């Protein structure tokens, strides 16, 4: 057996039983129409819809759109037509795979290269297009996959896709607020953009990266106890999860060149994750004002463990950046002297 559904399944759990059942049906639906067809993997090609829908469950996206990940390649392969996605599923399932397959095209027609600021007019032409930005989101988890399995494609093909992923896409998660899926989408067309580039720097952090992880883990191990013993937050709580930032690699190099620094001439910041996912509240109201006052909680927490920083607290939940941003951060003296940078969220607000 496959075994894909297992994979799937525990990242649906955020959806109601009825919900489930949708995306059920969307992936033996996907099985079936994709029955026979193959990834240049040699894997299957429902590997793909499954690993696409399982990025959208990630990002916690609405069943429409899960399901609609899993369905989002059926059409032209298969013998699929619009009519049976919208009598079997609905008319927001076929909506947002009909909006992310005919975008697909759109790129291929359009002529601007080498022109004055062809990415800005290239990335508004799908913002205009696309008004359930779904569509986009849909589009953006199909890139990253494409991206996470990028080795089995000719290198000619490898620069093209990590090019265009560079000027459309990843500057398209950005206006979405989707910056997980951004800071990925810029190290995986970095990883195959400039490959030379890309293998020097990963090897510097690879050589300090037994001690900055084994440093960040202290971190992480006492900020996890102190959470985990406070009675009132984890009376509010459904789950929770402090993790290291990564490293953006894209970002960091593209800074040494602007700025003309070397990899050990820029400021490490280590900064850490907490991601909050508070537990179902009684009324729609009582679960935002929840949101809210958890992050605080924590916070406060925070502060009680590590001393900090004068000035350093920003919030983002209050006033949200241009692209709808939400987090809560603090800058703190722990690690025996060392600053650190603390970033406090929902799962919600983790795009
Ligand atoms: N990255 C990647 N892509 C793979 C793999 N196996 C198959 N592919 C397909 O290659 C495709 C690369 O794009 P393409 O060159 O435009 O597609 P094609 O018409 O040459 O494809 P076939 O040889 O007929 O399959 C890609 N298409 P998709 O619709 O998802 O996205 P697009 O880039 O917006 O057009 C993949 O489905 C694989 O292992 N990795
Ligand atoms: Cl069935
Ligand atoms: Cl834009
Ligand atoms: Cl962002
Ligand atoms: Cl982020
Ligand atoms: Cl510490
Ligand atoms: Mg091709
Ligand atoms: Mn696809």
């Amino acid at each position: 057996d496959l075994g894909l559904w297992n994979r799937l399944e525990p990242a649906l759990a955020y959806l109601a039983p009825e919900e489930r059942a949708k995306v059920r049906e969307a992936y033996r639906f996907a099985e079936e129409a994709h029955r026979g067809q193959l990834r240049r993997s040699g894997e299957p090609y429902i590997t793909h819809p499954v690993a696409v829908a399982e990025i959208l469950a990630g990002l916690q996206m609405d069943a429409d759109t899960v399901a609609a990940g899993l369905l989002h390649d059926t059409l032209e392969d298969c013998g699929v037509a619009p009519e049976e996605l919208e009598r079997r599923f609905g008319p927001t399932v076929r909506r947002i795979v009909e909006g992310e397959t005919k975008v697909s095209k759109l790129y291929k027609l359009a002529n601007l290269e080498g022109e004055e600021r062809r990415a800005e007019d290239l990335r508004q032409m799908f913002i205009a297009m696309a008004e359930d930005v779904r569509i986009i989101i849909v589009k953006l988890a199909d890139r990253l996959h494409n991206l996470r399995t990028l080795e089995h494609m000719p290198p000619e093909k490898q620069k093209r896709i990590a090019q265009e992923t560079l000027e459309i896409y990843a500057p398209l998660a950005h206006r979405l607020g989707m910056g997980q899926l951004k800071w990925e989408l810029e190290d995986l067309s970095f990883r195959y953009l400039h490959p030379e580039a890309f293998a020097s720097l990963s090897a510097r952090i690879q050589a300090t990266q037994e001690a900055r992880e084994r440093l960040i883990q202290k971190a992480i191990h006492l900020l996890q106890e102190t959470l985990a013993r406070d009675e009132l937050l984890q009376s509010q709580l459904q789950g929770f999860e402090v993790t290291g930032r990564p490293k953006h690699l894209y970002s960091i190099w593209k800074k040494m060149e602007r700025e003309g620094k070397t990899l050990e001439q820029i400021y490490d910041l280590l900064a850490v994750r907490v991601i909050l996912d508070p537990k179902p509240a009684p009324t729609r109201e009582s679960q935002a004002l929840r949101e809210k006052q958890v992050c605080y909680h924590v916070l406060g927490l925070v502060h009680a463990l590590w001393q900090p920083i004068p000035g350093r607290v920003k919030d983002y939940i209050a006033v949200p950046k241009p692209n709808g941003y939400q987090s809560l951060h603090t800058t703190v003296i722990a690690l025996e002297g060392l600053p650190l940078e603390v970033q406090i969220r929902t799962r919600e607000m983790h795009r």
